[PDB]
């Protein structure tokens, strides 16, 4: 499903995302998007579902992530949170489980999402357009 | 040719051009790095030597990017020529011309060097490590 309502869900959640700002964001992921060979639509979402995951997962109790204050900690929860929202819609519009992630490069989270951000508006455009 | 010297000199004219800064590298080109789907290193390269050659060709004369000074002026040639050089690379390192540029959303050129700059920094860490 290309033109699905899926896409304004991952374009919510990346809204969002791009503006809530904690000690995480500065953390970084493998830079699936420093590709030149590339892969194809359904394999990058399940690439990009792929880092996530691993992220999240490696970040949920990560002792400089969780926070000082309340304020701190209330972030965290919620940049968890919507990073899983983020990996359900993209495992599910990839269809795809198989994913060869040989980038070496790595980006902050933080600039990552924004590509995420720039590529599903792309895909958005081109559904309507 | 992937671990050829030709990435070197790609990579030295990228680094020249992402410190310049002249009234034109404001200016949008087609972003090919807004693509889900994909190509691949020859098509990509090709690609990025298509809108990069699109630009120069387009504001080599532009009244916005000459300059008023005289300090203006050389930067705004030192921009077409360094930019000529990047596509002479890109070119012959693709080996293609061939290229269906069919991205809609634009990329400040400033934005796009940065970001071959990263895809070309891949390749040769690639070729080494």
């Amino acid at each position: 499903h290309k033109c699905d309502i899926t896409l304004q869900e991952i374009i919510k959640t990346l809204n969002s995302l791009t503006e809530q700002k904690t000690l995480c964001t500065e953390l970084t992921v493998t830079d699936i998007f420093a590709a030149s060979k590339n892969t194809t639509e359904k394999e990058t979402f399940c690439r990009a579902a792929t880092v996530l995951r691993q992220f999240y997962s490696h970040h949920e109790k990560d002792t400089r992530c969780l926070g000082a204050t309340a304020q701190q900690f209330h972030r965290h929860k919620q940049l968890i949170r919507f990073l899983k929202r983020l990996d359900r819609n993209l495992w599910g519009l990839a269809g795809l489980n198989s994913c060869p992630v040989k980038e070496a490069n790595q980006s902050t989270l933080e600039n990552f999402l924004e590509r995420l951000k720039t590529i599903m508006r792309e895909k958005y455009s081109k559904c309507s357009s």
